[PDB]
């Protein structure tokens, strides 16, 4: 039939931050082990994997603001 | 038939933060173990996985504001 | 029939940050082991993998702001 | 006076050990911090000292037997 | 006076060890920070000292037996 | 006076070890970090000292037996 | 004392068979599958193992008679 | 003392068979599959192993008679 | 004392067979597949192993008779 779909989302939004001095941050990790013992790995379709990782992250963004959007229109 | 769909969500919202001095932050982890013993792994469709991970994160964003949106319209 | 799809998402949005002095950040990791013992890997289609990684990240962007969009229009 | 001293301690003793297989010893310390914050130090005569130290000792002597003697004769 | 001193300690002693296979010893320290903060140090006579040290010792002597003697004769 | 001293400390002692295979010894330190801080130091007589050390030792003597003696005679 | 053991068992026995025509023997099994799906095998001390064996045996001895003996004399 | 052992067993036994025509023996197994799927094999001390064997045996001895003996005399 | 051992087992036994015509034996197995799929083999001391064997044995001895003996005399 005479099907009609209008997709018109209007976005005027704002993500903002104000900060003074940002600093004097100390990160001193004391080491330590990670250990993974296994047998054969068998990953198939679309698998996402992380094994035995050791991370030490210092992340000091002045802003660090995030806006995430996902506009979707499926028709069949 | 003569079906009509109007999708017009209007967003005028704001996410905001104000801060003075941001600092004098100390992170001193005392080490320590992570340990995983296993047999064969068999991940199939769309599997998401993490094993035996050790993390030390210092995250000091001056703003750090988050806005997440998911506009969706499915038709058959 | 006379099927019609209009996709006109209007975006006037903004991600912003203001910060003063950004500095005096110290990151001093104490080492430590990562260990992964295994048998054969058998990865097939679309697999994403990380194994046995040791990371030390210092990340100090002046802005570090992110805007992510994913517009999608699928038709059958 | 006409003093006489005979010092004739006779030692016929034995310290002994017999051992079969000695092994399969594991020592896995997880790191971690040790810290000393102070004022002026003023150590004097005959001191034996350890300050803020982190130690890991593995000692597997096949014998490890100890015999200690201290013979003394003071005359005035 | 007509003083006489005989110092004839007789030693026939033995320290002994017998051992089979000696092995499969693992020592895996995980790192870490060590810190000593102070003002000026003023150490004097006969001092033995260790400061802020991070140490790992593996000692596997096949024998490792010790015999210590200290013969002393003072006359006045 | 008519003083006499005889110092005849006979010693027929033995320090001994018999050992099989001596091996498969592993030593894997994970690194680390060290800080010692002070305003300029002052150390005097007969000192043994170590500052800010980061030290690994593997010591596998097939004997490693020790005999120590001292035979002090003082006459006044 | 004068311990004595006499071991003098007399065997005069017979194992016997008489048969006419031995034949018109058919062994016609209808085939068929054997299937074993597994993971890693980890056999240690004294293991005796068979996996997936398929046998078709036709055994037609004209006699097939058996006599088994085990004479034993233990002294302490 | 005067310990004495006499081992003098007499064997006059017989294993015997009489058979007429031995024949018209058919062995026609219909084939068939054997399948073994596995991961890594890890056999250690004294392991005895068979995997996937397929046998077709036709055994038609005219006699096939057996006599087995095991004479033993142990002294301590 | 006067220890004595006499070992004089007398064997006058017989294993015998009589058979007429020996023949008209057919062995026609319908073939068939054998399949072994695996990962790496890791065999150590005293391992006895067989993998994937296919056998077709026809054994038609005119006699096929067996006589087995095992005389043993152990002294300590």
């Amino acid at each position: 039939g005479s099907v009609q779909i209008v997709y018109k989302p209007v976005d005027l939004s704002k993500v903002t931050s104000k900060c003074g001095s940002l600093g004097n941050i100390h990160h001193k990790p004391g080491g330590g082990q990670v250990e993974v013992k296994s047998e054969k790995l068998d990953f198939k379709d679309r698998v996402q994997s992380k094994i035995g990782s050791l991370d030490n992250i210092t992340h000091v963004p002045g802003g660090g603001n995030k806006k995430i959007e996902t506009h979707k229109l499926t028709f069949r």
